[PDB]
């Protein structure tokens, strides 16, 4: 088919098997004919390195393969969960991995694609922590760790970061709006599709004195969802995990 599809926040886990099959039957259904597949973060609850042995790793990345070997490009875009995500995986899994921010051009449609999580500017506490995770001598050494201490410091992160969220109000941790405009103005598109808010909508705004829509995917939680992209429509669509 002439479509191009976005997922994103699956936050896979091996405590959460039924996510796990919907997203191994939503690779065998329409995806094996898409023109591409693109996971915008947080395909994994967490990521500790490449050199895991978790089993849900291996079974992820032998799914992904088999649809990049029917034809079917993939792409991915690190979120806050996998952010360590690296070139040992994307060979394993056939992925590519790309940018914070990529534009690309979909049947004539200039599209801005991103994780989501940098549009949130008012929550300086989660971009100086952003800063730090990402800097290259920090993530070195993390994974130089062994296993059960990264794992450690891993629940301890989510620990204080469920802890922050309870303590922070919603008007400073959700997107903000100017940042959205200047990002769709440097990249001077009118359509952008991220995840991170797992608040599925699409929001109309200016930005390059036209008018601009925001695309949000939804978490996969009870159901799965999905952005579609056709030469004639934008698409968010909601399915069962299974049939
Ligand atoms: C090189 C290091 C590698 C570490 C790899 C470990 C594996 C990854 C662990 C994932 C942690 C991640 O969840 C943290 C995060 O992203 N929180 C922001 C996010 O909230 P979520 O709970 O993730 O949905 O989205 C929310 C909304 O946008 C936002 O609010 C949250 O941001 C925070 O809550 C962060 C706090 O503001 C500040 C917390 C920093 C203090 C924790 C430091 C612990 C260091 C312990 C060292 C032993
Ligand atoms: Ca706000
Ligand atoms: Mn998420
Ligand atoms: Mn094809
Ligand atoms: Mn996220
Ligand atoms: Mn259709």
């Amino acid at each position: 088919m002439v479509a191009t599809l976005f997922i994103a926040d699956l936050h896979l886990q091996t405590e959460e098997p039924a996510i796990t099959a919907g997203f191994l039957r939503f690779l065998q259904g329409e995806a094996r004919q898409a023109d591409a597949l693109y996971i915008l973060g947080d395909l994994f609850e967490a990521w500790i390195g490449d050199d895991d042995p978790n089993p849900l790793h291996q079974q992820i990345a032998s799914a992904i393969k088999a649809v990049v070997d029917a034809g079917v490009p993939c792409y991915f875009i690190h979120g806050n969960r996998d952010f360590l995500v690296g070139q040992r995986f994307a060979r394993q899994s056939g992925m590519i991995l790309l940018a914070e921010e990529e534009r690309l051009d979909l049947y004539g449609r200039e599209v801005l694609i991103m994780h989501g999580d940098t549009l949130c500017t008012d929550d300086q506490g989660y971009l100086a922590f952003r800063a730090k995770v990402h800097t290259p001598w920090i993530q070195r050494l993390f994974l130089a760790l062994p296993l059960f201490i990264r794992h450690r410091i891993a629940a301890r992160m989510r620990a204080d970061s469920k802890a922050a969220n309870s303590s922070k109000s919603m008007e400073i941790m959700d997107v903000n709006p100017q940042a959205v405009v200047d990002a769709m103005e440097r990249h001077h598109v009118q359509w952008l599709i991220h995840g991170h808010t797992h608040r599925p909508a699409v929001h109309e705004l200016q930005a390059n004195g036209q008018p601009a829509w925001r695309v949000v995917l939804g978490a996969w939680h009870s159901e799965g969802s999905m952005v579609k992209v056709t030469p004639d429509d934008v698409e968010l669509i909601h399915f069962p995990f299974l049939e």
